């Protein structure tokens, strides 16, 4: 007698990994770098017309 | 804490094509007279 129970297959998926700075939504949002945003009370910003 | 305290701004071009003529410079001045002849 011969037998055997046989592995066949196994599939991974991309995960993919996305940036913010490809999509259409990033022209409305000008994103920059400033640490320490959990120290200030306020760091709000004032404009003229 | 922040700029971007600043907009612009300027109007002309236009500004003189509507006008559609211009004399400059009234001086001290009391009557304009303008005679047609047709």
């Amino acid at each position: 007698d011969v037998e055997f129970d046989a592995l066949l297959g196994s599939y991974c998926n991309t995960l993919s990994l996305v940036r913010f700075l490809e999509l259409g939504l990033s022209v409305a949002c000008v994103c920059t770098k400033f640490p320490e945003l959990a120290y200030m009370n306020e760091g709000r910003v004032q404009f003229e017309v």
